[PDB]
């Protein structure tokens, strides 16, 4: 029949994109199994929500099955801008007519969809694909002190410092210039109350002298936050040690030394912290042209981008929506010719998306910024 009749598919990463792209293929009656490095599903994600957008993240949803099952999880939010000073400058409510435009799902909650939309040991946990080889049919992969697999086809979908791109791209991972702090309060209404009440059940962002903080105040009952800045020139090849809560405090307690108490407060009461550069995975040349065997990448191990527009998880659901249908809609002569097809329009929205989010962090990071239009 099809192009992958009789083939079995395996997906390096056990992401949203992966598991998506997982879901969209097995739908189809396709042999696809899941590689993800976790020991177990029990597992916290750290990070903030994800917004998936009507005609990408939601199409995705949409095809899968799961639009009704991820609003019922999410929740839309409103965002409030404020000074450092604590003054709320502007305050855009969620309209019940765009309440369906992009509410806001915890990770774990979206990773427990499209896990519970699968068949039983479609993910096998507790493998780090460390390398590939190709065959004269099959790849063959090898993990960190696990049996190896094979497949006819591999998706690498492992994210943005995936070491295993070298048969698509030697294109390298950069730094930007730009540095992440982030943290989670649980109990916010009690242990950072000021700042809770700052955000009345809505996401905050304020920008004062190069120092920019954003919060959700609701992730499944714990409050999120980050602080984003120049990377500090003294950082060149971090004098700041994340393991150390008590450094962290001291370095950002200056930074914020002109910002109001109930943002202070928020530095003073975080058990821990978690640091990371800004990266880009850039899209230039277009990628490797006659690769061994068919290979591709998608969400942040094909585009990483800078979290300052809003993309990243619905330019990857993207991805996975037009990959699959090109290996399932019966148009294609070879698995080379859909994927091809597939990084060819990756390429043009995938350009686009990296292109808005080194606009908006050049422009955020003014030391004179603020979010006034
Ligand atoms: C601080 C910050 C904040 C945001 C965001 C990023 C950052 C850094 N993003 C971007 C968003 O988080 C990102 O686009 C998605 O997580 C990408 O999903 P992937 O599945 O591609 O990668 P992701 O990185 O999520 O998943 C990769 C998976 O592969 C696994 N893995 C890694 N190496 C492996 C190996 N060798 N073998 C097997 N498994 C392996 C990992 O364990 C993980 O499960 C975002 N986006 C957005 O839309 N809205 C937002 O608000 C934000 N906010
Ligand atoms: C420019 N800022 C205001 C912005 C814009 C958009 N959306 C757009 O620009 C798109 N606008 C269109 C639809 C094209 C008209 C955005 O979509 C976003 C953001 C902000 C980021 C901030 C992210 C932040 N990062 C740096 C880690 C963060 O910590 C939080 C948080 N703790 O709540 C975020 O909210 C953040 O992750 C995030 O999601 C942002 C946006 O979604």
């Amino acid at each position: 029949m099809n192009l992958l009749s009789d083939k079995n598919v395996a997906i390096i990463g056990g992401g949203p994109v992966g598991l998506t792209m997982a879901k969209l293929l097995q739908q189809n009656g396709i042999d696809v199994s899941v590689y993800e490095r976790d020991n177990d599903r029990e597992a916290r994600i750290f990070g903030g929500t994800l917004d998936l957008h009507k005609g990408s993240g939601q199409e995705a949803m949409k095809k899968a099955g799961l639009l009704q099952t991820y609003y019922d999880l999410a929740l839309p939010m409103g965002v409030n801008i404020a000074d450092e000073k604590g003054n709320i400058l502007s305050t855009k409510n969620v309209k019940p007519e765009n309440r369906f435009d992009n509410p806001e799902i915890n990770r774990n909650d979206l990773r427990a969809i499209l896990l519970n939309s699968l068949e039983n040991d479609t993910v096998i946990w507790d493998r780090k694909l460390v390398m590939l080889e190709p065959g004269k049919k099959k790849w063959t992969l090898t993990f960190e002190n696990k049996p190896s697999e094979t497949a006819d086809l591999v998706i690498i979908a492992n994210g943005g410092m995936s070491k295993v791109r070298k048969f698509v791209t030697d294109t390298e991972v950069e730094e930007t210039g730009t540095f992440n702090i982030q943290a989670d309060i649980h109990h916010p209404e009690v242990n950072c109350p000021g700042f809770f009440q700052l955000c009345n059940g809505n996401r905050l962002m304020a920008a004062h002298q190069g120092n920019l903080l954003f919060a959700n105040p609701n992730n499944n009952g714990a409050l999120h936050f980050g602080i984003s800045f120049k990377t500090p020139d003294e950082w060149k090849n971090t004098q700041v040690d994340f393991q150390n809560r008590n450094s962290v405090v001291d370095f950002l307690l200056k930074e914020f030394s002109d910002w109001d108490e109930r943002y202070k407060e928020l530095i003073r009461v975080t058990s821990s912290f978690v640091g990371l550069a800004t990266r880009i995975f850039p899209l230039g040349k277009s990628w490797k042209s006659k690769r061994p065997l068919p290979i591709t990448m998608i969400g942040d191990a094909a585009h990483l981008m800078p979290p300052f527009a809003g993309q990243g998880v619905n330019s990857g659901l993207m991805d996975a929506l037009i990959l699959s249908d090109n290996l399932t809609n019966g148009k294609f002569n070879s698995i080379e010719e859909a994927i091809e097809n597939y990084e060819q329009q990756m390429f043009i929205y995938g350009k686009e998306a990296q292109e808005e989010s080194t606009q908006n962090e050049i422009e955020m990071f003014k030391p004179d910024f603020t979010f006034q239009q």
